[PDB]
């Protein structure tokens, strides 16, 4: 039998990586709050001639995420629930309010087009949900019943960016695929003498840029600035030096906590310079290594620094972020981070 | 002096005139709420090679719509405010939260891009307002002070819309500039005998499909139709017959209305089909004329209608709903406004 309170369905179709898991746990929130079952999304990567969509279970566990929240996949939704709970005809697009003749215009653009192309969905109506007292943040249920509205389709992430502390601990519940798992296992295994120190270089002309628009005064969050500086920064000042650390900050606090912890190796993942030279320099004196994969698998990196004996993170990369929370609720007790210039 | 507490300025980016007049009375009550100066928006016009602007003070006298909150003209604004208040340094763009990097991206598309321009306003950073408690729907003083804020900017209007029963009464602030009411009252004294009956057909090709979409078991609330069937529609369903009616039914009614009041004389407004030759053969045996301005100017038109003795206007069309409340609350009593199909 299909779920009597039905579906919801969604598109991350924000940012890269970092930004539709930040959101996704947000959404987990808001499907258990509503007693709906969650279709899983497709991720979306944009690192190739075309957008491509990946479905969850290449990354995440199922099992693991429904014990959270009830949850289906996309193929089961699409091939087994969709058919007859969601024909052409009912397919409603949701968002806040009309937008610039006015509605959701939930299709247009990139990834929005190719995300619900992927499923074959288009749609034929618009619903809005902006006039909700309290917008997503939990009304709903008298708005829109199950029997008229089965499946609630959101062209964007029905949650907050950047995500709220309260939903930092869903992250307990997305666990690597067992694939992406024995990957990680095996990379440490073979290269990674323990302890080891895992840090993420975030470093590509964009980010550069990015952190050099950092306003100080009004010192307002940057993406994942609050896991180190607290909500709205109480903690401190976002400087340039912790959004982008010079090449010089980053082999003094690798060398540093090399020596506060006796590492064995060291793991690097990076968007771009992964410094393996530079930081084999550094690292003589200890005579140990830095190690990167080649080439660097984006999910892969992330699950090594998730079993890291120390991880230095940056600070307002969202991609860090996902490194901060899995170390900090995937068990029940937190391992050990860092961030560069903090 | 200058405003202590600062300014808020907004463009009106979203549909044609209906559109931006119903987000403006919901902006204004805003600005009372937050006890800022409102800078008067430029409306905008389509129907030209490119987008126009329009000052405030060519359609609306700024001495009345003073009367509800505290204003400043856009030449004001621009020439002997921005320069020392909002100097190109501190021009944020103010938006709900981060959209598909993430920002509030508030000078991509038309009008957004145009209108910016014409003030010759660029914007060098974000501040996002969506975690405030119950956004615009008056912390705002907590989170912007009116130092480091003087000016709040939003490229998108912070009102909803369609605009909430709460503001309709606005609308008594907003009286037409006096040219367009010498206009109206030229036109009315030249060829309308009265009492006459002022008729608004909204009948243009992009309308009939806007009807024809209706879904009548949602029935929601489409554009103005909260205007004749209350909120939420509580009182009935809207029809394609009220959305669209046939010219049979136009006839009819404007005949039966004709008949009501004995009225001497037919104006009529109207996107695209004026229909007066149809009207006029209708209109025969009361020996009375349909009569329009040529060509038809929309904002004489409107203020014609607000002067008729009795109006038939479109429920949908946020057009016929700015004469439905001028008619309703320019003056100390209502006078009386029907709708087609109703
Ligand atoms: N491969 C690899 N790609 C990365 C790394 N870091 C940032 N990227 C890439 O750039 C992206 C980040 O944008 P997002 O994850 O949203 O992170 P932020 O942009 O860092 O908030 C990330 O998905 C990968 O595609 C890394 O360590 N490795
Ligand atoms: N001239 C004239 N233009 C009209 C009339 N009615 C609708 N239009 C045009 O089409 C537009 C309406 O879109 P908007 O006013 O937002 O009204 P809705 O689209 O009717 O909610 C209106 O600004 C004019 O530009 C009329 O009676 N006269
Ligand atoms: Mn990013
Ligand atoms: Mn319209």
């Amino acid at each position: 039998a299909t779920d009597p309170n039905g579906y919801i369905v969604f598109c991350p179709c924000m940012g890269r990586f970092g930004n539709q898991v930040d959101q996704f746990l947000g959404v987990l929130a808001f499907a258990k709050a509503l007693d709906r079952t969650l279709v899983l999304p497709n991720f979306i990567e944009f690192k190739h001639p075309e957008t491509k969509m990946i479905p969850f279970e290449f990354l995440f566990q199922v099992g693991t995420v429904a014990k959270y929240t009830r949850v289906v996949t996309m193929q089961e939704f699409t091939k087994k629930i969709m058919p007859t709970v969601w024909p052409p005809e009912k397919r409603k697009a949701f968002c806040w309010t009309p937008r610039q003749e006015p509605g959701c215009h939930s299709k247009e653009g990139n990834p929005f087009g190719p995300y619900w192309d992927q499923i074959d969905v288009s749609f034929v109506g618009d619903e809005y949900f902006g006039d909700i007292p309290g917008g997503f943040d939990l009304k709903w249920l008298e708005k829109f019943p199950s029997e008229e509205y089965p499946v609630l389709a959101f062209s964007s992430a029905p949650a907050p960016f950047p995500s709220k502390g309260k939903v930092w601990s869903i992250q307990k519940y997305l666990r690597w695929s067992s694939r992406i798992t024995e990957q990680a296992k095996k990379f440490i295994s073979a290269n990674l003498a323990k302890p080891f120190v895992a840090v993420h270089l975030r470093n590509d002309a964009d980010w550069v840029r990015v952190c050099e628009h950092i306003d100080t005064t009004t010192n307002r969050p940057l993406f994942a600035s609050e896991q180190c500086l607290g909500e709205g920064h109480h903690l401190g000042t976002l400087t340039k030096e912790i959004c982008s650390p010079s090449k010089q900050q980053i082999l003094e606090q690798i060398v540093e906590k090399v020596g506060s912890i006796g590492a064995k190796s060291v793991f690097v993942a990076s968007d771009k310079d992964h410094m393996i030279d530079e930081i084999n320099e550094a690292l003589k004196p200890y005579e140990i290594e830095a190690h990167r994969q080649e080439p660097d698998d984006m999910y892969t990196s992330l699950a090594i620094m998730g079993r890291a004996d120390l991880f230095v993170g940056n600070c307002v990369s969202t991609f860090s972020h996902i490194v901060k929370r899995e170390r900090d609720h995937a068990g029940q007790s937190p391992r050990p981070s860092a961030f560069f210039g903090i």
